[PDB]
C-alpha cells in the first residue's frame, strides 16, 4: 500500500538526517553550491595542506614534512579515521532499518562487513565533484589535483572514485533518494556466508519497491532512474574490488616496525 | 504507450530466434532428460570422450591426447571455435536492434566488441544445469566434474561459468526475456571508447521500459525481478575478468597453442 512505502521512506529519511552528520543538501551548499558565508579552507599544494591542519581540526597527524613519515601516507591514514567513524555511523542506520536487528546477529554482522564499504563510495560521491572533495566536516576541500600528485602509490587512489562520483551525481540524486538507495545496498542477501537469506530479502524487495515510487514521485521526469540507479550499484561492486588491489600493494610497502601494534589492530 | 514497448518487445524476440538455432526452450526440453524427442551423449571421462567422436560431430582427435594435443587442448580449441561462431550470432542479432546500424561505425564496434563475452556466458547458461553443459548443437552433453578435473590450467575455467548459471537461471527467465536483457546489454554507455552515448543511452533507455513491462507482465509474481535482474550484470562482468586474466597464463604455458584471430580483436 502507497501510504507504507511513503512511510518507510519518511522513516528513513528522518533516520538518516539523524544518523549521519554532513548531508548532501547540506554539502553541495558548502561545495560548488553557493551558500556562501562560511566556505571551506582550501588544500591545493603541498604548502597548502602544510600546517594546513591549522583550522581543521584534525586526529592523528599534524604539519610535520622532513622525511619524517612521507606526505602521501599521512594523508591516506586521514581517510582511513573518517572510514572507522562512517562505518560506526552506518552501523546506527542499519539499526534504523525496518526488521534489520530482528535478523540474526551473525548475518547483521556479515551485511555490514562487506556493505560498509560501497556506501562509504556512495556517499564520498556527496561531498565530491570534478574539481575535488569536501573534508572534514566540511572545513575542508582537498582538490582533485593535489591529490594526484601524489606518491606513486597513492597517484591513482582516489582517481577511480572521483570518475564515479562525477556519473553518480550527475543522476541528481536528493538525501530522500540515498537514504533508500542505501538501505537496499546493506540487505544484500548475495553476501558470502549469510545463513538465513530470505529474511534479508524480504525487507530489500520492500526497500527496493519504497525506491521505486519515491524517484517517480521525486523525480516526475527522470525517465528509468530507478534501472539506472541499479546499475550504478555494479561500477560500486568493482570500485571496492579494485580499492583492494591498490590496498594490497600498500601491504608490501610499510611494515616491520614495532611502533604499530595498537594501531595496525584498530584497522 | 505501453503499445510500443510491447510492439518492440516482438521485434526483439523475432529475431532472437532468427539468430539462434539454439533457443533456452530447446535446450531446456533436452536437458529435463524427459523429452526424448532426442536425447544427448554424455561424456564423463576419457574413453566416453573416445566415443564421443563416432556418436557425435567431433572432428577433433580420437586415440592418444597427451602426446598429440592432450584431451585438455582439444576441448580448448573447440571451446574455441564455438565462440567465434557465437560472435557472429551475436553480430547478426546487434544489427536487428533498432537504431544500432545507424550508430556511428566506430560505436558498433564498441559495442559488439565488450558486449559479446557477457551475452555469450548469460546464454551459455540456457546450456547449463547444476551438473553440465550442452555441446554441439546440443547432440552431446559434457559433465562438469569431468571438465573441473583437467590440467592444471584448463582445470578451473568453466567453474565460475557453472556458478553463474545455477544463480543466474533460478531467475527462471525464458527466451523472449533474455531476448530484451541481451539487447539492453550491448547498447550499453559506460563502455571504454565509445564515441557518442547519449543517442546510445537513448535506445537503452527505451529498451530498459520495454524489459520492464515485458517482466510485469511475463512474471506478474516474480517481484523486483526487473530490478533482481539487472543485478545480474554485476556478477556477469566478474566472469570476463577471471576469463581474460586466466588466459594470460595459458598464453604463456601453451606457446605452441594458437588462438582465432577474430578472438583476439577482442580482449583487452
Ligand atoms: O575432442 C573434443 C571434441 C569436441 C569438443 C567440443 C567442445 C564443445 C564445447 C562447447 O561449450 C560447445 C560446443 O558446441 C563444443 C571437445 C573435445
Amino acid at each position: 500500500e502507497s501510504a507504507d512505502l511513503r512511510a518507510l521512506a519518511k522513516h528513513l529519511y528522518d533516520s538518516y538526517i539523524k544518523s549521519f552528520p554532513l548531508t548532501k543538501a547540506k554539502a553541495r551548499a558548502i561545495l560548488t553550491g553557493k551558500t556562501t558565508d562560511k566556505s571551506p579552507f582550501v588544500i591545493y599544494d603541498m604548502n597548502s595542506l602544510m600546517m594546513g591542519e591549522d583550522k581543521i581540526k584534525f586526529k592523528h597527524i599534524t604539519p610535520l614534512q622532513e622525511q619524517s613519515k612521507e606526505v602521501a601516507i599521512r594523508i591516506f591514514q586521514g581517510c582511513q579515521f573518517r572510514s572507522v567513524e562512517a562505518v560506526q555511523e552506518i552501523t546506527e542506520y542499519a539499526k534504523s532499518i525496518p526488521g534489520f536487528v530482528n535478523l540474526d546477529l551473525n548475518d547483521q554482522v556479515t551485511l555490514l562487513k562487506y556493505g560498509v564499504h560501497e556506501i562509504i563510495y556512495t556517499m564520498l560521491a556527496s561531498l565530491m565533484n570534478k574539481d575535488g572533495v569536501l573534508i572534514s566536516e566540511g572545513q575542508g576541500f582537498m582538490t582533485r589535483e593535489f591529490l594526484k600528485s601524489l606518491r606513486k602509490p597513492f597517484g591513482d587512489f582516489m582517481e577511480p572514485k572521483f570518475e564515479f562520483a562525477v556519473k553518480f551525481n550527475a543522476l541528481e540524486l536528493d538525501d530522500s533518494d540515498l537514504a533508500i538507495f542505501i538501505a537496499v545496498i546493506i540487505l544484500s542477501g548475495d553476501r558470502p556466508g549469510l545463513l538465513n537469506v530470505k529474511p534479508i530479502e524480504d525487507i530489500q524487495d520492500n526497500l527496493l519497491q519504497a525506491l521505486e515510487l519515491q524517484l517517480k514521485l521525486n523525480h516526475p521526469e527522470s525517465s528509468q532512474l530507478f534501472a539506472k540507479l541499479l546499475q550504478k550499484m555494479t561500477d560500486l561492486r568493482q570500485i571496492v574490488t579494485e580499492h583492494v588491489q591498490l590496498l594490497q600493494v600498500i601491504k608490501k610497502t610499510e611494515t616491520d616496525m614495532s611502533l604499530h601494534p595498537l594501531l595496525q589492530e584498530i584497522y
